[PDB]
């Protein structure tokens, strides 16, 4: 256990951050910082401002099990008050099809999607735990198409791509078991599915913004940490405006960059070098012919598309004048990685095939995403080692790369970690 006393060092105040300082908080760990690089909060919860209205350039939805994001809630007064979600599926020709309702298809996915949730609930019992560190099923260390090959259910990918690959999650025939299910759980498969899904009339970020506002000691910010060292059984943290001194160091920021500024022991370069992650790009668009409802192209999901339009936010449906956002994929470990001009004219010509052209594009962000391991680095147990080394030089790991890419997931984890190492 860990001394109410300490000073704690709490690096991003991303939701993981934010989260990070609100337990500690609520457990009694009052000296806490939070170190945030830029001059905002929030991370990929990030909801800038547009002719009265807040548009998504990152994070958009949630489902009723988020029950952490309901305790942030809880406790910053917000409510779950944006948009309804609503969606159409278009080929790559932008046709409209209703794959649900394709009569030999249709069954042969559901089929598969029950036999897949009995599987969940007796064979890979535990495999829903958030993090890592309860040793999962063998089965999931398989990338996730492997996994449902093992088990005569790969009909059930039509059903678990959509929140997936088009969410920037990456590509089934990689990615390992492990993460699809811990985000795309049978409960939360099937609240997507439904479309009972949580969105935000202030967007995901305020939240975040409201939650910061209500610790003790809200973030930090545009705090540039040159150098973090850890001799003497103390952290010591150089920024370009100071150098302190602290007990505890919680990372909620990549790991593999940490090593670049940090006194990185074997173990941590070893491990954390092997972090890969997903080229997300979202372009903000004003678009002609305004769509009626959020479009899905499946077509574009497969590794074979790599670049093109995945899925469009129909946001706002009053303003034909409002904010559409694309989304797109620029990496994959067996296709050649797709340059971000190279996209940008793919969101153009694909936006026209559907229908809806381009005006303008008014923002655009590649974002580091999806930090996670190989199937292969999984199998060797990288989770058992990381894990391993918690609280290692009063060290300790969290945010994405530790759960899910999801806010729920990783603010879970920072919910936990209190619990396991601090309480
Ligand atoms: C397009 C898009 C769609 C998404 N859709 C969803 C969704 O629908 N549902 C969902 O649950 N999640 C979604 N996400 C994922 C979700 O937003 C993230 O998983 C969540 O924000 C992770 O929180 P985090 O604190 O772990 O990481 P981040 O949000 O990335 O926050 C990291 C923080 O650390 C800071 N930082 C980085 N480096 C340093 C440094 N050197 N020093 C100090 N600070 C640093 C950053 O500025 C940032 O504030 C989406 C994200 C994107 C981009
Ligand atoms: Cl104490
Ligand atoms: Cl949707």
């Amino acid at each position: 256990s860990i001394s109410k006393d300490s000073r704690i060092a709490i690096i991003g105040a991303g939701p993981a951050g934010l989260a990070a300082g609100m337990y500690l908080e609520q457990a009694g760990f009052h000296d806490y910082t939070i170190l945030e690089r830029t001059d905002h909060v929030g991370g990929k919860c990030h909801s800038p401002n547009y002719h009265g209205r807040r548009y998504e350039m990152g994070a958009i939805m949630g489902v009723p099990s988020y029950d952490t994001i309901q305790e942030i809630m809880d406790r910053t007064g917000d409510k779950v008050d944006g948009p309804k979600l609503r969606r159409e599926f278009l080929h790559e020709d932008g046709e409209i099809y209703v794959p649900e309702k394709d009569p030999v298809r249709g069954p042969q996915v559901m089929a598969a999607v029950q036999k897949l949730g009995q599987l969940l609930a007796t064979k890979y019992q535990g495999y829903d735990a958030n993090g890592h560190y309860n040793k999962v099923h063998e089965d999931l260390m398989l990338p996730f198409d492997e996994f449902l090959a093992l088990n005569g259910c790969e009909a059930a990918r039509d059903l678990w791509i959509n929140p997936f690959t088009a969410f920037g999650y990456g590509h089934f025939d990689n990615v390992p078991a492990a993460y699809v299910l811990k985000y795309l759980d049978f409960v939360t498969m099937m609240s997507f599915a439904k479309g009972d899904l949580w969105t935000w009339a202030d967007g995901t970020q305020a939240m975040f913004e409201h939650l910061n506002a209500t610790l003790e000691h809200p973030a930090e910010r545009n705090v540039d940490i040159t150098r973090i060292t850890r001799e003497d059984g103390k952290v010591h943290i150089h920024t370009t405006d100071w150098d302190r001194e602290s007990d505890v160091l919680v990372l909620t920021v990549p790991l593999e960059k940490f090593l670049d500024y940090s006194d990185a022991d074997d173990d941590e370069r070893e491990y954390f070098s092997k972090i890969i992650h997903q080229q997300y790009m979202v372009d903000a668009c004003l678009v002609k012919e305004y769509p009626t409802i959020s479009g899905y192209v499946p077509d574009n999901m497969r590794p074979e598309r790599l670049g093109h339009v995945m899925v469009y936010y129909h946001r706002w449906a009053d303003d034909p004048h409002q904010i559409i956002t694309t989304y797109l994929l620029r990496n994959h470990p067996d296709y050649a990685d797709k340059t971000q001009e190279e996209c940008r004219q793919m969101v153009l010509d694909d936006m026209e095939t559907f229908g809806h052209p381009v005006e303008k594009i008014i923002e655009e962000q590649t974002w580091y995403y999806f930090p996670h391991v190989s199937s292969e680095d999984y199998k060797a147990g990288w989770y058992e080692k990381v894990e391993g080394m918690q609280g290692r030089r009063n060290t300790f790991y969290a945010g994405e790369i530790m759960s899910f890419g999801n806010f729920d997931e990783v603010c879970h984890y920072s919910k936990d970690l209190v619990t396991r190492f601090f309480v």
